[PDB]
DNA sequence: TCGACGGATCC
DNA sequence: GCTGATGCGC
DNA sequence: GGATCCGTCGATCGCATCAGC
C-alpha cells in the first residue's frame, strides 16, 4: 500500500525546538538531478547542511548553480580516483566545519569517492554511499570488507564525538524495510551478510536507526525504487538511505522524515531533525 | 521487478 | 557534436 | 494427466563513460 510520512515534528523529547536540519539525498547523477529540478527541491526545503551520494560527476563537470547555491556556502566534494563517473559524495553545510577528511583511513576503501567526514562543535558528520554487493552477488564478499572496516573507523569516531552517519547505506535492515523481502533474500540489499553487517555496526559502533527508534512498527516506508516496472507509482520499494545516530544524540532527535514525495532520481530525500 | 519459464508435486 | 557500444545500479 | 505449487533467469529504466570520426 502506499506511504505517507507524518508531520515534521521540530520539538525535542524535551521541548527544545530543533537548531539543525540535515538532509542527505542519493542524487543518482548530479547533472541529470539538477536538469531534473532537484536544487529546486533544494531551495525550499532549505536544509543546514545537505549530504547527497551517486554524484556520478566529475570535479570539473559540476553545473555552476551549485557553487551559487545559498545557505550552503562550504561546499566538499569526492570523487574516485581512476574510474571517472562512478560513485561520488558531497557535503554542503551552511556553517563551516572545523576539519574534514576524506576517507576511512583504509586504503582499500577509500579509492572510489563515498565518505566524506565534517566535524562540527558538538557532533561529527559522516555521509556516504556504500558499494552495492552487485547485480549477481559479484561483490558481495568484498561487501563484507568494506563493512567490516567501516565498522570500525565509526567505532572510533564515536568514541570521541557524538556521531550521525547518513546516506545509501545499500542495506534493507529487516523485512520491514522493502515490500519484497522473500523475492530478494539473495539479491543485493537483503543478505543474510549484509543484514548481520547492518546489525553489527548498529551493536558495535554503536548506532541506532533513527527514523526506526521513532517509527519502529511503521511500513512500507523506502527512500528506494526502481526506474524499472513502473516500481515507484505501486510504491515496491527499499529503505535504503538512513540517519544513524549515537544513542547520546537521542534526547535530540526531534524527527526523521521521508520525502517520498520529491521527485529527481531513484532515490527520494531523507530530512533529520535535531535540537542542538 | 516481472513474467516466462522450468522442474518439481498436489488433488 | 553525433553515432554506436558497454558499465553500474537494488 | 490437469491444475496448482515454487525455485530460476532474462529485460524492462536510467545515468553515466568510451571508441571513433
Ligand atoms: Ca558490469
Ligand atoms: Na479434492
Amino acid at each position: 500500500a502506499l506511504y505517507e510520512d507524518p508531520p515534521d515534528q521540530k520539538t525535542s523529547p524535551s521541548g527544545k525546538p530543533a537548531t539543525l536540519k540535515i538532509c542527505s539525498w542519493n542524487v543518482d547523477g548530479l547533472r541529470a538531478w539538477i536538469k531534473k529540478k532537484g536544487l529546486d527541491w533544494v531551495k525550499e526545503e532549505a536544509p543546514d547542511i545537505l549530504c547527497l551520494q551517486e554524484t556520478k560527476c566529475s570535479e570539473n563537470k559540476r553545473p555552476a548553480e551549485l557553487q551559487e547555491l545559498p545557505g550552503l556556502s562550504h561546499q566538499y566534494w569526492s570523487a574516485p580516483s581512476d574510474k571517472e563517473g562512478y560513485s561520488g559524495v558531497g557535503l554542503l553545510s551552511r556553517q563551516c566545519p572545523l576539519k574534514v577528511s576524506y576517507g576511512i583511513g583504509d586504503e582499500e576503501h577509500d579509492q572510489e569517492g563515498r565518505v566524506i567526514v565534517a566535524e562540527f562543535d558538538s557532533f561529527v558528520l559522516v555521509t556516504a554511499y556504500v558499494p552495492n554487493a552487485g547485480r549477481g552477488l559479484v561483490r558481495l564478499e568484498y561487501r563484507q570488507r568494506w563493512d567490516e572496516a567501516f565498522r570500525k573507523f565509526l567505532k572510533g569516531l564515536a568514541s570521541r564525538k557524538p556521531l550521525v552517519l547518513c546516506g545509501d547505506l545499500n542495506v534493507a535492515h529487516e523485512e520491514i524495510d522493502l515490500r519484497n523481502p522473500k523475492g530478494n533474500k539473495k539479491n543485493a540489499g537483503f543478505t543474510p551478510q549484509e543484514r548481520q553487517g547492518f546489525g553489527e555496526l548498529l551493536q558495535a559502533v554503536p548506532l541506532a536507526d533513527s527514523f526506526r527508534h521513532l517509527y519502529p512498527n511503521t511500513p512500507y516506508a523506502y527512500t528506494f525504487w526502481t526506474y524499472m516496472m513502473n516500481a515507484r507509482s505501486k510504491n515496491v520499494g527499499w529503505r535504503l538511505d538512513y540517519f544513524l545516530l549515537s544513542h547520546s544524540l537521542l534526547p535530540a532527535l526531534c524527527d526523521s522524515k521521508i520525502r517520498s514525495k520529491a521527485l529527481g532520481s531513484d532515490h527520494c530525500p531523507i530530512t533529520l531533525y535535531l535540537a542542538l
